[PDB]
């Protein structure tokens, strides 16, 4: 099955929801399991109290735990349950105020309270494919005035890439505030070609996710010594 | 007055609360208008629904806004009020899961929905002194396997330094899990020696804040 996490708060005007939708159409089209499990933290955020309670329970004989502590670690397990149930991941995290979504950080903070996701434990997701959909208002690449101002990209890549050891495909649509903020009207055409191109890339990542089981069984080089 | 923010969820065991007191002690003791307004997002988190509500309200005509939409923009205005009202700032944010405190970003997200904090407007806090107390369980210095693995320090510096234009002094304690993680006993005395140093760095910051 595919697991889909949306974190956008802008509803129907969401670039990330729209790009993720194009990825999902491709999954359902070519995937052996077109099934999709979804969670929308943007509409249904995880409460801001449950993390602290889980961190406390984490080292307490389960019986000496308190109502909120237990309910907190139970919820952590349900969220891990969803990730370990999916053969592939679609995670849509837009750029807000130069950093991580409050909703994405919350979700990840609480996941990492579940024993199966602690530190030093082997990721139960290693090798599994993930498409990450981000968008930005302005342009953030090398040589722009906003180079190194996306403090989110690197964090999500360390968690999904280096910690969870997921196989990561990234779809970034920059210039989503072009036509919205006049100060970016020197970008009108660039912004358009960017959109069309990243729409294909979102279609592309969906096709590639769908076929990853096949592509792994067709893989022969396994670096045995010789 | 002094404005103090805590984000720690560790209570009695916080390295950042401990270090932040050292700054505040220097304030109250040797500072004029020595009053201290404080807010502990670790004990009293801002609701997780309030940022979206404030962002959405700005698209609904004012005359027809929903109480929850009006209520969120009021709360944003009150957190801005706190900051605009202080001569100095004391902001304590630990490193959590390689990234930013979930509560610090919510607070910053909802601050920036107020029209005084908005893009294109001048920082109403520009030039104001600010001490940032942060702590790490590991060592994230140049030359270490964990270099570039603190994705928080850069982001807080962008908001507080580059957007808010505060004259920002950072006090940072590392190796806060030496003694808790058995695999760090190779640092028992170094760990202790960074503690006493950052404590004195914390007292230093206080004095110059009070000056
Ligand atoms: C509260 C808020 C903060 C934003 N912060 C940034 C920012 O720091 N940098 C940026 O390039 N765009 C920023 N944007 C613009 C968004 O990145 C853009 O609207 C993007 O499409 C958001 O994804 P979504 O539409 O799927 O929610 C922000 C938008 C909002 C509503
Ligand atoms: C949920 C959680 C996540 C943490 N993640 C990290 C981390 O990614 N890197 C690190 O060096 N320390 C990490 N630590 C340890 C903290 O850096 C250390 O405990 C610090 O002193 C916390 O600040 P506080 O005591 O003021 O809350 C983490 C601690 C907790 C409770």
């Amino acid at each position: 099955s595919l697991f889909r996490l949306d974190t956008s708060i802008l509803g129907t005007r969401s670039s990330t929801i729209a790009l993720a939708d194009l990825v999902e159409r491709e999954w359902r089209a070519t995937a052996p399991d077109p099934s999709v499990v979804r969670r929308h933290l943007g509409e249904d955020p995880l409460p801001a109290t449950v993390w602290a309670a889980a961190v406390a329970a984490q080292f307490v004989p389960p019986a000496r735990r308190a109502p909120e502590e237990r309910e907190a670690l139970s919820l952590a397990a349900a969220l891990v349950d969803e990730l370990v149930a999916a053969e592939a991941l679609l995670l849509a995290a837009p750029l807000y105020n130069f950093g991580v979504s409050q909703h994405l950080k919350t979700w990840v903070d609480l996941l990492l309270t579940d024993p199966r996701m602690a530190a030093g434990t082997e990721s139960p997701l290693a090798g599994r494919p993930a498409v990450l959909v981000t968008a930005r208002g302005g342009a953030y690449g090398p040589g722009t005035p906003r180079e190194g101002w996306d403090h989110a990209i690197g964090w999500m890549r360390r968690i999904f890439g280096d910690v969870w050891k997921l196989e990561l495909t990234v779809v970034e649509r920059e210039l989503t505030l072009v036509g919205i903020d006049p100060a970016l009207d020197r970008f009108k055409e660039l912004a358009e070609r960017v959109r069309v191109t990243t729409e294909e890339q979102a279609r592309a990542a969906g096709r590639r996710l769908a076929a990853r089981e096949g592509a792994f069984l067709a893989l022969e080089h396994h670096h045995h010594h010789h």
